[PDB]
RNA sequence: CCCUGGGGGGGCCGGGCCACCCCUCCCACGGCGCGACCGCUCUCCCAGGGGGCGGGGCGGACUGUCCCCAGUGCGCCCCG
């Protein structure tokens, strides 16, 4: 006698963060020469000193 | 009018114009400057080589055999 199946009024919500986004091409690229920068300085005075 | 019935020339009078020298419109095409709009972006620029569009925040998300302090994008607001 009654499946008809109303809905919710639903809207209740202005939120959205929750998950990464996917990082630049730039910001990628900077991160391996601040990793390239970190190996040689681990061999320059950490191995002289 | 000329030359010997005949021969050789000039014309007759009004109009405009592709146009002929001086003042005036519109289109097309080219060049040199100009204003404003849209689009792309960092050069002169700045702290010989070094770093760049810089400048701030509302900010946020990050990055690193760990200079934990330095570094990279993004959205907005506003100038070069």
């Amino acid at each position: 006698e009654n499946p008809v199946y109303e809905k919710k009024p639903k809207k209740e919500v202005k939120k959205k963060r929750w998950n990464r986004p996917k990082m630049s091409l730039a910001q990628k690229k900077d991160r391996v020469a601040q990793k390239k920068a970190s190996f040689l300085r681990a061999q320059e005075r950490a191995a002289e000193s």
